[PDB]
């Protein structure tokens, strides 16, 4: 078994790269815009098993705080998601400690369509 040695940052951007090709890259500079802005110096400082669901809870009060709106908290809140997806895909996390983070009372972007809804 492979100890907690990688950083969430680290792993972040081992993640994004590959990420590019799927999401595209015009779309792939606004997610690592959100990356190295909110999610770097905040939980990627951070190694990947110390994520804690208070670091979770500190990063939704921030986003408060930065003003940002409802569907950019959604969209970083989903980049976490989707690298922590990828974390038990790799076996790294056993379990995703941001899959109850969700959007507070609010939807999505009229201008910036790929919604995901049940």
């Amino acid at each position: 078994m492979e100890p907690s040695k990688l950083s969430y940052g680290e792993y972040l951007e081992s993640w994004f790269n590959t990420k590019r090709h799927s999401v595209g890259i015009q779309t792939a500079k606004v997610l690592k815009g959100y990356l190295n802005s909110r999610i770097i110096p905040s939980l990627g400082n951070i190694k990947l098993a110390k994520l804690t669901s208070l670091h979770m809870q500190n990063y939704v009060n921030s986003l408060r705080d930065e003003g940002l709106k409802r569907g950019t908290i959604e969209k970083i809140i989903k980049v976490i998601r989707n690298s922590l997806e990828h974390a038990i895909d790799l076996e790294l996390i056993t379990k995703n400690v941001a899959a109850k983070t969700k959007l507070p009372k609010a939807d999505k972007e009229e201008l910036e369509h790929h919604h995901h809804h049940h």
